[PDB]
């Protein structure tokens, strides 16, 4: 009665040779949507052998023709916005608006990758010496592996396979065993777009699959997006196996609010960056360092706004806050709230109260008087928990943000040019936002995090993704002028 | 009965204020398809005003949004390939195979342009001095004027308006008076794609409209694609009016055939480059300099292949060669064929014979023993008339081609590395082709012509079109580190 | 007694075949320094033919070898800063501090140009179609013509010949007949740097030489930097002759001082921009639009600082304001002050009072209460005359600057990010400065002006200069995979 | 008295705290040139602390100024080519001609690095959404560690520290313990060029120092150039320590000779690429796959010139082949020759005979009838030992070359464009040479190796080095237009 998902390998949906399956539920109602197979390394090998085979011909299809397919894909995605958004909500929990928002950014990724022909151009010189010319070209590297998180069932995957495939590589994706349904739709639409068999492969699962991706010698590159501990493991293991990898990991993003900040706009951006998507965002505002002069009014206006948050099913309109992903995560959050109180942090808003039990719901929570000594500051909670800290000025704010081991993003609310430059010059984070709650850059820019937030050389998206998914060859040739 | 075409201004089809209309006939059957208005300056003035007005809002639409529309446009264009090709054949005459080929390249222009976000990116430096940062940006210039020829009813217009619009400008297109229908379809499809009013304007006509575009102060840039005389004039008048302009003009492309050439491939290619589309292409092969050693065998296969060429209505299966555009062009050609004989050229193949009269037909013709002193060599016949010349070696071939006033394209059929380099380094033409009949570079490359074939600095297409349709603003800022 | 200057053609100093000569004096003492020949179209023909000949070998010296000579040049220049600055002061007037400043900028140009190898790189693709590859390359165009002004005897020329030479072209420079000594030194040092004969030619003179440059078919490109009337003239004439040209012309740069401006820095910056180098600068501040609130305090501080300006001989340390270039410019300036008083403007500082007669000295003068209807606002005084206007806000300020036909540079003094963005998006000028008196961008950025300040497509410096001094050839080739 | 070299930390030569010193001998005379310290952890710790401290001010020095110093450095280096070449020759063994060549290459690296300003430029967009702009910037990462091999005492180091320092980083270089003298001069010359203290540091030593670079937290990036085994270890340990690393390792470059090859040019190029610098070159030709047709004639010609090779002291004129680096290398090579004969290879040229004993000399050796199953083909001998293989066609040669574990460079001697494209499209090596023995690409191109020849994503040199020694921060800002 509960549909068992199948893997997509070499052009068709095949069943896994596994006896292990996992229930994927709707975070808001605990209803079982389907069953996800915990594929075996046996499935990963077949998928790898397949991708390596399809690579031989796909890589020979000229980039202009491949780009064409990305255009088709781009259009099919747009036509299915309502469906994709629906799948993201019932599976991830975020409401329709935020879900619809994810679909849009994932499409932007396809749009950016559709311009692959120009993105692949190498350098060329007519003469570097008498009768000698030189030019280098870009080539795909073979089969690429991708590992996706549950917080973005569509967007993160779109960061990887559209661009990698457009550049000539074949792909093996391991979506999040918690949010697999969306990827199933991507496959369908990418097949409709005209993508040939074995070019885009999907193997559902967990650890076995991951290790198979790390261990298989056919998979020359790895793009991992997820938690710090797992991403750090993937980076090391992958390097041990002598293959390039990029791991976009955890975050503990800080937002700096200065005295001259426009409170109206600020409070709204912050409430959304901290509580939207149940705070399950690598770009979620985890800590706010507000300047003394505006601190009092900020907390007053922050509480007011936070009091109007409707908690419920992401499908219902009026709903702002959905549920955390799993039961396990709800407990970890309540534990963190408990930990905060124990460490001396002051509860300004308690999300442990007035929450439905229909789903894994947790109301917004905000702590006051927190320090860099506390666990709720050092750890990425990844739930509706915002910590607030009063600072003397921009300098102290940055010292606190920089003290965090994570450096994904940071925000600054102000209209002061000098404050902005200083912020950008001394802040450790790599994805900065001025007067914006979520500092996530658009697809044509690399998603540049730093420190414990990023392991590797080249980030995802932007021209970085292009170079990470290709390798270069340089040709220096001597062609002596003929005699007549 | 006969539909009268209308102008497209401010998002709507409007009757020209003119009382003069021009019949648009099918070159292959002499029948009237419709009438195009010979619009007045009053019309061009209104278009400029509304285009200048639309520019105020359209330029304020972020490039990612404008680009999304180009993706829709790209799709609509693909779902109408057949209709578009049909239309091109009807008013131009080329068979549906070549027509289908033109529409594909026009779509490629849109595809290239859809990547406007990255193409527009300027340069940014965090510190050029202590406390000082600097960066430059690209902005649209305003209203762009475009004037297109008849040999490419879709492609040429697509080199212009999609990019200029994507980059943020508003456009006024004056298509060829002889092939107006295609442009009508573009307008309609771009409207369905979602382009707001006043951004894409079309004013049909001739001189009054062209001079209107050249004189009107609101039209900042002019893209002209046509004959050398007209283009030389547009460049000069445009420049006198102090506006930037690019004139892609006439050609007399030369094809070099060396002894090691692959006869089979070479002949098929040259036959296509010289007689496809009735030789009415800026990239058409006009002169061929064959190396002495392979000349005899070359001529044998060429004439053998030319004998298989079937002439007729482009819509009919089996038809290779179609009609020339107007009755006046048929006469000009027959006159050239005469001057050839009159100058000593040996008419090896006569195209004045076995030519139906249902349309303006002219069979493929080829002259022998032609020299650089003949009008047959110095002028662009722009019809199905090929001239051949026996040369001693690559060097003499290049000297002959370089002697030509034009320098649009040139081809070399060989497998010798040294010849190829020597060729590229010494030939004057900017668009080179090795073992290909038509050296037309793809959209993402600038259409680099030279000499009397190009007047200006930046060519059409490629990144050249990005800078031509855009201007820069650089900002050097000093933001002292605040006092703490 | 008075040394006559020669021209530098084909690596040799040859005397001009002219009877007419010109006195070149020291603006500060009327002391005659030497005699400049008003060369004839005969001299230019010699230069052009010489430059075209040498272009055959120079364009064949691989760019890496050419760049090496630029490095040597860069060093020689650096070793002669004192000498070069001495010449600039002696013939132009500006003090040694500003003169030293000019040599530094001129060396930056040489440094940027020394990176020509990477700047010339074109685009390459291994496969655009099965078995087909495509790449484009840049090549010099031939002999380039440079026409420089008197306000930057060293820098402006350095915007031209260094980059043009490095890219493969040969050069014919026509420095200002008013400041020709500096060029004499640049020629020597470039010769010592290792530059071969005929690559860098210098022809002193005026109209005859200009028209020779414009009319000679051998001179394929013209870079002009001077007044608007002449530039507008050279742009048209050059275009009539069908050659690419770029004219960087006159300016009436506006500076906006908002209420949050740091007056300390603002005043000092404006004083130096308005009166430095006798206001004889294309980046000089001719108009200040001050916000009403801080207007009075600004005027008291500006008036105070300006009255302290020391006028004298540029070599003399302690001297801020030097002399105006000629005697006419002195009279014309006096005439402008007189015009201002007549038009209703109010004097705050009378430049007519207390001024030596040893040289063409004019004290700094400042008007207030001027309007967009006064000749004092419409014309480029190009002398130490500064007009200020009180405005309600940033919006009114921008409207005023935008009303000028000139749009070279514009500056804004504020710390408000919203004001800064608004300024950049709506201002017409192309060279903007935030909290800087002179918005002159560094050599690696195009020197982008707009409207009556620039004529053409590509500006001087930056990658713009690279494209302006080169042309491209795209090569699309088909090399079928052999059978074995 | 033998001179003891010191370390260079904080702009000062300071004695190592170690008591372990290593003799540096002239490979050609066995004479002890000096003693190099085997530094301790304290020493690297000290350098790391110093470098990190200097980084705080060096990174704040705008790139245009930092580049100025690179121009000085470039000049100083050029005015010491002799002294530099001499040091290379007595320290490494290569004749002064090849030494002078290395000096030039190294100087090119500095020439390329001097263009840091433009190379560092990021992307900037005026509007990505209404009232929202975005742009990213490049910043140095901190302290960079470099480890160089003995075969290029100057060039390899110049691939690293010059660019790193120009990009704003600080550097800690560990040169080869066998060729420390060259580095000493680079340090001294860079100091004279004006480099501030702590920016360029040198710590001589072996394992303690290397492991210090790997383990120290202040060293964010590591550049390793050496053998596959050591490099593989550096990559893994480095990655394990969460720092980015690039390992340029061993090679077994093949050179393909087709029937249409030019024996004269080919043979010369191959003799130089196989026996130049005693074959101790990552770009040296280790295997030649000759086409049957020309095989015999090739071998005969190769014999002639190989026999004309003069062996001796690098400083002596007429000397072509110098000594191998050390005794072990001589023994390892002799041992390889033994294994060759032992495996079935025909010793066509024995370099064990007629070899002086003044230094570690080994005459040119060439094997025949070698196979993919032989040790002499699978291992990098890194000495003057050539292996030849007769193959039927290009395809088989590529299959053999691709079978090698290495893929640094590959050469192809032909004039057939079809073979050339096939070669580039199917060969595994990343640095290809057409009609050139040493396919080493110029500094402005990334030194792109592959397979077991490179570990990481970004190679050394080119724009790859710019991205490897740098990190990005993107800034998306919302600045609402103010209200007027
Ligand atoms: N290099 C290129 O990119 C390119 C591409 C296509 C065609 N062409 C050239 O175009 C020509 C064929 O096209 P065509 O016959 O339509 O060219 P044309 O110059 O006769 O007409 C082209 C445009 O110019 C306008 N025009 C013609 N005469 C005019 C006049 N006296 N005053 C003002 N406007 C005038 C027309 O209305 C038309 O829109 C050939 O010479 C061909 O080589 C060049
Ligand atoms: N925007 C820029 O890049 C820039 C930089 C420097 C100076 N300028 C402008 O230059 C002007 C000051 O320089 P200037 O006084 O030497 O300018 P100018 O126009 O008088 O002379 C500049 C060059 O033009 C030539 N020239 C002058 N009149 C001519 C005529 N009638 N016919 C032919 N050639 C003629 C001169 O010999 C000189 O080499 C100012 O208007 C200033 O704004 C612009």
């Amino acid at each position: 009665e509960i549909r068992k998902l199948k893997n997509y390998i070499n052009g068709e949906w095949v069943e896994s040779k596994t006896d292990q399956y996992e229930d994927v539920v709707n975070p808001a109602t605990k209803e079982v949507l389907c069953q996800v197979p915990i594929s075996t390394k046996e499935d990963i090998d077949y998928a790898a052998q397949t991708a390596a085979e399809a690579f031989k011909t796909w890589s020979k299809v000229a980039v202009p023709r491949r780009a064409r397919i990305l255009f088709n894909f781009q259009q099919l995605l747009s036509q299915h916005k309502e469906e994709l958004a629906h799948l993201i909500t019932i599976e991830n929990g975020k409401n329709t608006k935020e879900a619809l928002g994810e679909v849009g950014r994932g499409i932007e990724n396809v749009e950016f990758a559709a311009g692959a022909p120009s993105l692949m151009m190498g350098d060329s010189l007519a003469s570097i010496a008498t009768d000698v010319e030189a030019a280098n070209y870009r080539y795909p590297i073979g089969v690429v592996g991708g590992i996706a998180p549950f917080n973005f069932p569509m967007m993160v995957p779109c960061w990887m396979f559209p661009m990698a495939i457009a550049l000539g590589n074949t792909f093996i994706l391991k979506p999040s065993e918690r949010t697999p349904l969306l990827t199933e739709k991507l496959v369908e639409l990418f097949e409709k777009a005209g993508l040939p068999k074995g070019v885009f492969n999907v193997v559902y699962g967990a650890h076995d699959v991951v290790n198979g991706i790390l261990e298989h010698p056919e998979i020359k590159a790895i793009s991992f997006v997820g938690s710090k501990p797992v991403g750090e493991y993937v980076y090391k293991k992958g390097s041990e196996n002598l293959k390039r990898v990029q791991s976009l990991t955890g975050a503990k993003n800080h937002t700096i609010v200065l005295n001259d900040a426009n409170l109206e706009d600020t409070v709204t951006n912050i409430v959304g960056a901290a509580f939207g998507s149940a705070g399950e965002r690598c770009m979620a505002c985890a800590v706010v360092t507000v300047e003394e002069g505006i601190a009092d009014e900020f907390m007053a206006k922050l509480q007011e706004k936070v009091a109007d948050i409707k908690i419920g099913n992401g499908l219902d309109d009026g709903v702002f806050l959905g549920p955390v992903i799993r039961e396990d995560n709800k407990k970890r959050t309540l534990s963190y709230i408990e930990k905060g109180l124990e460490e001396g942090a002051r509860l300004v808003c308690d999300g442990r109260e007035n929450v439905s039990d229909d789903g894994y719901f947790v109301g917004p929570t905000i702590f006051d008087n927190v320090t860099t000594e506390m666990t709720i500051w050092k750890d990425e909670i990844f739930a509706p928990v915002l910590s607030v800290i009063r600072v003397k000025n921009l300098k102290e704010a940055i010292e606190i943000a920089n003290k965090s081991e994570f450096a994904n993003g940071a925000c600054l609310f102000t209209s002061n040019s000098n404050a902005i430059r200083y912020f950008r010059e001394n802040i450790d984070a790599g994805m900065l936002g001025i007067n914006l709650g979520v500092p996530a850059p658009m697809a044509f820019f690399p998603f540049s995090g730093w420190k414990s937030s990023f392991f590797g050389t080249l980030h995802a998206n932007g021209k970085d993704s292009v170079d990470f998914y290709t390798r270069k060859k340089v040709v220096t040739a001597r062609y002596p002028a003929p005699d007549f």
